[PDB]
């Protein structure tokens, strides 16, 4: 409870983005790390625009596949999406 400055906000997004990268790249969710790199896992602009199309529909956004080169890691993209997502 008190005496800590940590809060749960990007963590429920990061676990969802991990399960989407696992089926998009045909890999295991345990092979994806939080400090991984999407272009090393196997993501490109063609697989990436379909991954961003899920994110735009799930979190109410209008981003393009260039967001995967601005935030190329799970611990960067999950906090971009958590900060952008609408209150529902």
């Amino acid at each position: 409870g008190p005496g800590s400055a940590v809060a749960v906000d990007p963590a429920p997004v990061a676990r969802a983005l991990r399960e989407e990268l696992a089926r998009t790249l045909y890999c295991e969710p345990g092979d994806i790390d939080d400090e991984a790199s999407f272009n090393t896992l196997g993501l490109d602009s063609i697989l990436g625009v379909e991954f961003v199309a899920f994110v735009n529909q799930t979190y109410g956004l209008d981003e393009k596949a260039g967001i995967l080169y601005d935030h190329p890691s799970l611990a960067a993209l999950s906090r971009h999406v958590a900060g952008r997502a609408a209150p529902v």
